[PDB]
């Protein structure tokens, strides 16, 4: 990312270095800077991808996160249950 | 992802044939494989963009589960207070 | 995201201008709308690194559930054993 801006800062560069005097070695020579700048991009875009496999990661924990908090729920509903037995089973 | 290596590979290897033997329609060649190759790009974007939503979705899904955790600690504290009262009023 | 399609399109445009009849002038206008485009990529990929800092957030915020919820099945063990003292007493 940091190498991005710069990439793309040295090509801003060969570009300006291009339009102020063209020539067919400047041409190509800008067209490799674009080659390795856009090598970078992919290589940001991978990690981005490979970044990305912690949301289903995290979606599983939640989801079971959320299936524990059900069955506490039921087991509280359960035990609310059992108080107003006992409580009424005394007096 | 796939595409995007191959597709910057495709782009290397005009690159390639572009230094060796300069030439313009090798010149206009290279520049549709980089456009090609942005098309690409973008649309890896895109999805990427797309997939994000899940973050969202999963952030509101630790709310909630975090929401219906605190009403749950808040019922255990009580329950706790009853068996107190329960326990300290038999003996 | 959509400064991209129509960067990505402009950029389209200029090439089939190019290929209309090339010249070096075309070919130096068509290298900038690159630079121009590969610009607002990496804004773009900026734009998504940063959002993806709520991924962390995420996860964080998860663990600290779990680690609630394992609490209160601690604590149900223990209340549910408290109950079976009780009942078997009175
Ligand atoms: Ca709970
Ligand atoms: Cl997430």
């Amino acid at each position: 990312m940091g190498d991005l801006k710069y990439s793309l800062e040295r090509l801003r560069e060969i570009l300006e270095r291009l339009e102020e005097n063209p020539s067919e070695k400047q041409i190509v020579e800008a067209i490799r800077a674009i080659v390795e700048n856009n090598a970078q991009i992919v290589e940001a875009i991978r990690a981005i991808v490979e970044n990305n496999a912690q949301i289903v990661e995290n979606n599983r924990a939640i989801i079971e996160a959320l299936e524990a908090i059900g069955v506490d729920q039921k087991i509280l509903e359960e035990m609310k249950k059992q108080l107003k037995d006992l409580k009424r089973s005394l007096e």
